[PDB]
């Protein structure tokens, strides 16, 4: 009900482009059709009724990154998707996107982080800290499966620059059928050997190969783990890796057929370490408040139980100690 609104909440896997307002992308395809860039009745039918299942969903990323990859859209819509969340109590977001590279646009990976920098100093409808309701936003920077080592290094290399406005880890996404580990794994060493935070997109197909290679590299966190065996879940819970709970996007995707056999109610009755977050919410039409009340209701939590599971996410962020302070005290305040 309502009081899960007001929950001060955590939210740790959020992308920065799956997270923007229906009406914004509306206009967003309107402005472009009436350039003729695109064909806005073309671009509507496919935000309407795509199945949003594992494979046509990236068709719809592809499209939505058709119409916000520019200075002006990434700055809005990092404002937007902030105080979005600010306002529905998320008090501790790590947003996470992918930097892009468009060279007709004079696009660069660090000019697209620099338009979320921009974003976050535009912030006004609530009080933000990223070095009335108060946010604190840090910045996780994606690798995604489509790029090489070297364009992995880059993204690492921006991210260690970009400490100072709040960077704070790496995360590896994408489509989970293209690309290989062994792309990846040098520049995420690189980027763990310079003290950066590492989260991994884990389990999302079925991949036993590359679910233990993942767990052996021992990521900080990992979203997903949809395609566990059971010698991977023995290894997470013997290495203690927190992990990235996204019901609605596990169930529409079908990742997992149903919320009533989801491992997260394994991983709570076994004490293991899971945040639950919203992955895509503007994507899947859900909230952080939404996908609280979904857990609440499939594991028939209390509001002490709840508050609790809430609260017990301060210690998975990659925040800086003082941070992590401030959050108990909000947290014990209510
Ligand atoms: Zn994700």
């Amino acid at each position: 009900m309502e009081w899960i609104q007001s929950l001060p909440k955590i939210e740790l896997h959020a992308h920065l482009n799956g997270s923007i307002r229906d009406s914004t992308l509306l206009e967003l395809a309107r402005v472009l059709g009436e350039k003729g860039v695109i064909v806005f009745a073309d671009v509507e039918h496919v935000i309407q009724k795509n199945d949003r299942s594992l494979v046509e969903v990236f068709k719809l990323f592809d499209l939505i990154h058709k119409l916000t990859t520019d200075h002006k859209t990434v700055t809005r819509i990092t404002r937007e998707v902030v105080e979005d969340f600010a306002l529905e109590n998320v008090v501790y977001l790590e947003l996470r996107t992918t930097p892009k590279r468009s060279d007709s646009i004079g696009m660069s990976k660090r000019s697209y982080m620099e338009a979320v920098i921009q974003g976050l100093r535009s912030v006004s409808e609530v009080d933000i800290d990223f070095v009335r309701k108060k946010i604190y936003v840090r910045l996780l920077l994606s690798i995604d499966r489509r790029e090489t080592t070297e364009s992995a290094m880059e993204t690492v290399k921006l991210a260690l620059e970009m400490r100072d406005v709040g960077v704070v880890g790496i995360d590896l996404s994408g489509n989970p059928l293209v690309g290989e580990w062994s792309t990846f794994l040098p520049a995420l060493q690189y980027a763990k050997d310079n003290d950066l935070h590492i989260t991994l997109h884990c389990g999302e197909v079925p991949n036993p190969k590359e679910i233990q290679a993942m767990l052996d590299f021992k990521p900080h966190r990992i979203g997903h783990a949809c395609f566990f065996k059971d010698e991977d879940w023995t290894k997470l819970k013997s290495f203690r890796i927190p992990v990235e709970i996204c019901l609605t996007s596990n169930i529409v995707t079908k990742s997992i057929s149903s919320i009533d056999i989801h491992h997260f109610a394994d991983l709570y009755n076994a004490k293991h370490p899971l945040i639950l977050c919203t992955d895509d919410f503007g994507v899947f039409s859900t909230s952080l408040s939404n996908e609280y009340a979904l857990a609440v209701r499939s594991l028939g939590l209390s509001k002490s139980e709840t508050f609790a599971l809430a609260r017990a996410a301060i210690d998975a962020t990659f925040a800086e100690d003082e941070v992590k302070q401030q959050l108990r005290f909000i947290f014990d305040s209510a």
